[PDB]
């Protein structure tokens, strides 16, 4: 832990805090209600979810190291250049500083020639260049390893599924809103954005051509084909085929939701029955993911709970109240779709679904943030698939 | 070096940087030229000089520790709770954050009931309370030791002059502008500040009653009586009486400058000869301080220079270019009064002297910042007065 690393963590976090405060006041007074900020909020939602994911990943690394979860061995990392929690904090703070600066430029641009729609383009271009620049520049080993995983994950059936690919595909399943916002940005730039004044002022926000449904299922599709690939590599259907069923429930939920969204303008009487199908399949998917979590993912609700009631018999975390709060919050957050459909169906507030998605996306990232702790703890305690050698 | 200490250093410095940037832009556009900002700049000049002194003191501690200057033994400190450079950085960053917040409130106040003239009052009241609050609160040992020294220094003839009192009195001699601004704040509040709207909009800026001359000489008076006290304790006139002469040159310079400032309105023909006396005594004082610095204070220009030309024979700092640049910059900064009188006499710009003092006060703090390095290095190498036991 070099002194300048912690200094950069604190420096970036302090600049981040002051910039978030400045953003809040700028939105309160400086921002004008005439321009619609929904495309802006979606693009910067993708960015902010990435930054929040990096912060929570640093917290996860901190918890794993101070609890005993040997995530270095689980992730198959070299124990020489493994990224510490502080380094993830610098990455998150750096990208958050550029996020805040780009958003502030979108609020007020202190340049007369440079337009506003380039600031997000420049921001995400800097993210991509930071990820893929060939030179041995900032954190070269980390992003090279991440780029290798990003290549292996998106071409899943042709590579043997190790733990790193699984884990990253699950994080992508949590961060599907980032892919959603990337697709929305591309569609908005190519079709709706008038390259004249700004990005303020929609044929890309809905499922008109069904492309967004494909983007929704892309993480689910990768996980599904990884389960099938693991079936081919090891003929054992009990974990893998049921997990693939768990992801195909997501497939069915997404396609029925898209079908209802398309049919709401068609006027077909089958719209109501498609809504029924979407609701029941959302129930099935929510219970399927929740049960899989608490049983096979976290390993809780074991038959050998003992003193640790409603839990397993080895516990590495200090307080069990963490476990019970995690179980509960998992129940609501997996079933948060019930809350969202209730508020979007019992109210007539304009652009309700956009607000609901905007607030519940960080809650989904937080849900996977909590999921990481107990999934990796379960893996550290007893092997689940991707070890095949020892318990550790 | 705890991790959270460096984290607080970085956090405070980052907030400081963003707040200084916000202050710059606020002064560029938000600030209104109708209100005179000179009293504001003087009060916050005292504050900023204190913060800059703390930053440079942290830099000095860093240099002393990584060079070998045993300032812990020289200052007579317990080697258990001695303040590290990082802790001084937290103190400086904390006070700088409150300084920036108070100045920003003076620019725009986000409160309708609270007036503007309390923000500096609240800021310096917080400084005093942080210094003198009896509880074992933030950095209790440090400010207790500092308060003991602040008591011993201001009552000098009745206490035996150790190194700590000398050193702190010299820093007060450098930071005489802080006492100047404190006196100006008290006089402005008591006489000129209308407690109706704000501090914007002078019988306290000049030497009308000669009080400011006393405030100027107060650090010089303390050093003079410390030299006399050291003469009484040790009958040896060679260091102490000549040093007291060095400070009485400051006395003569200050009283002649005040006499000229008073006589400029009298119209007496003796005004010109008083200006001559002030100029020649400023020359004498500048050469007296500069020669004392490079000869007895820093120990340079020794007769045993050897390879280290124009220096001494033991050097602890890596590069000699530091020494030569220090010598030079000492020549200009001690003689910076020549630059200031030249620009204030050959130009007719309004409020020139205020600008000159505002810019050259941090240069005086920087001059003592450089003075600390070589004075403490000379003391570490060979004893100068306040050791009497060993060379170290
Ligand atoms: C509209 C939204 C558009 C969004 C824009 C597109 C997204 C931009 C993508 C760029 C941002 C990502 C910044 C890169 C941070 C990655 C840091 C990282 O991977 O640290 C990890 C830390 O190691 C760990 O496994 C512990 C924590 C788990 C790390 C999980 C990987 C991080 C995933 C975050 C990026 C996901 C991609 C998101 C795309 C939407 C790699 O470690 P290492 O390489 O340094 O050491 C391994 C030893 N070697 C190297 C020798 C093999
Ligand atoms: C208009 C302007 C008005 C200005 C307002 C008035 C000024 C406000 C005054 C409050 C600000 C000062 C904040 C206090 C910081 C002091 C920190 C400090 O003294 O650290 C020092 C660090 O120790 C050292 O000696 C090394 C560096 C030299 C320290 C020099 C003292 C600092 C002087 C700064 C304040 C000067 C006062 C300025 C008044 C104008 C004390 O160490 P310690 O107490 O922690 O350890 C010693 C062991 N014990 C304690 C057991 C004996």
């Amino acid at each position: 832990a070099p002194a300048w690393t912690t200094f950069r963590v604190g420096l970036f976090c302090g600049i981040f805090i002051v910039l978030n405060i400045t953003l809040v006041l700028a939105a309160v007074f400086k921002l004008e209600t005439d321009r619609s900020i929904w495309p802006l909020i979606r693009i910067y939602r993708g960015g902010f979810l990435l930054i929040e994911f990096l912060f929570l990943l640093g917290i996860n690394t901190y918890g794993w190291r101070q609890a005993g979860v040997n995530h270095v061995l689980i992730f198959e990392l070299n124990p020489r250049s493994n990224l510490s929690h502080q380094h993830l904090f610098e990455i998150a703070g750096f990208l958050g500083i550029l996020w805040c600066l780009s958003l502030l430029a979108c609020f007020f641009a202190p340049i007369s020639v440079i337009p506003t729609y380039v600031y997000p383009l420049a921001l995400y271009g800097f993210m991509v260049f930071f990820l893929i620049n060939p030179t041995k520049t900032f954190y070269y080993k980390s992003r090279f390893w991440l780029l290798k995983l990003l290549f292996r994950v998106f071409t899943a059936p042709f590579h043997k599924v190790g733990f790193a690919d699984f884990w990253l595909a699950d994080q992508l399943n949590s961060l599907s809103v980032i892919l959603m916002d990337l697709e929305y940005m591309i569609c908005f730039y190519s079709l709706e954005l008038k390259w004249d004044e700004s990005k303020g002022l929609g044929i890309c926000h809905k499922y008109t051509y069904g492309v967004r449904a494909i983007v929704q299922c892309i993480p689910a599709w990768l996980r599904f084909i990884q389960c099938l690939r693991r079936y081919r590599d090891t003929k054992r259907a009990f974990p893998h085929l049921v997990n693939a069923g768990k992801y195909s429930t997501t497939f069915f939920m997404v396609t029925f939701a898209a079908l209802y969204s398309t049919h709401k303008e068609r006027g077909h009487s089958d719209t109501m029955v498609f809504f029924y199908l979407w609701i029941v399949f959302y129930i099935i998917s929510s219970c399927y993911t929740l049960i899989w979590d608490l049983k096979m993912d976290w390993g809780l609700f074991d038959k050998n709970a003992g003193e640790n009631t409603f839990l397993r018999e080895e516990i590495v975390y200090p307080q069990k109240a963490y476990y019970y709060c995690a179980i509960i919050e998992d129940v609501i957050l997996r079933f948060a779709w019930t809350i969202q459909i209730s508020i979007t169906s019992t109210t007539l507030l304009p652009h309700s679904g956009d607000i609901i998605a905007t607030v519940f996306a960080p809650l989904e990232v937080f849900r996977r943030f909590v999921w990481n702790f107990f999934r990796l703890e379960n893996e550290h305690l007893n092997n689940c698939g991707e070890f095949r050698a020892v318990r550790d």
